[PDB]
């Protein structure tokens, strides 16, 4: 496996954590280029299609739409050997989030908000997932990640109040095949 490059492509969905300030979920197209340092030493790149989630209380319900993309970069390690069929790993990296097309809806509006955005992101990320080799060529996977990702949400209510720390902290959740090359 030492030399070895897979692509992985699948879904991969983003559940954010925590009157009530609430962010759903979204699940996107998934992908992973991954390369082995070694047998068990990898170096993989998580990207996805950019990821749209709705913002919202209680009463009003949604008030506006975010979208980002979270690269990230993870140095791993996978279990067993290179002839193991069966290989968990876990993996350790930084990620990087931007956020585009952000506007509030006709509530939001309503309500006396605009010019909404949010600032760039980086952050801690860890992983651990499954990949199940089936022959030198296939595979599938599953893989949870965790994510730092930290920022503030900048708009004006009616004013120019346009400060607000956002945390998503999301977990995501991939699964997928991959394609191996040698």
């Amino acid at each position: 496996e030492a030399g070895e490059f897979f692509m992985r492509a699948g879904s991969a969905t983003v559940r954010p954590t925590e009157g009530g300030f609430s962010v759903t979920n979204n699940t996107q197209l998934g992908l992973t280029f991954t390369y082995m340092a070694t047998d068990n030493i990898g170096v993989e790149l998580l990207a996805a299609t950019p990821f749209r989630h709705k913002i919202g209380t209680r009463a009003t319900g949604d008030i506006a739409t975010v979208h980002h993309l979270p690269p990230t970069l993870m140095a791993q390690w996978y279990f067993g050997d290179a002839s193991s069929k069966f290989r968990p790993y876990v993996g350790a990296g930084i990620n990087y989030t931007t956020f585009f097309d952000n506007g509030f809806n006709d509530h939001g509006k309503e309500a006396g908000l605009s010019d909404l955005s949010l600032k760039d992101s980086w952050g801690a990320a860890g992983q651990v997932g499954v990949d199940y080799l089936i022959n030198r060529d296939w595979l599938v996977n599953m893989s949870v990640w965790y994510m730092d990702i930290d920022t503030t949400a900048n708009y004006k209510l009616g004013g120019a109040q346009q400060h607000d720390s956002v945390r998503l902290d999301p977990w995501v959740f991939m699964f997928s095949a991959g394609y191996r090359f040698h």
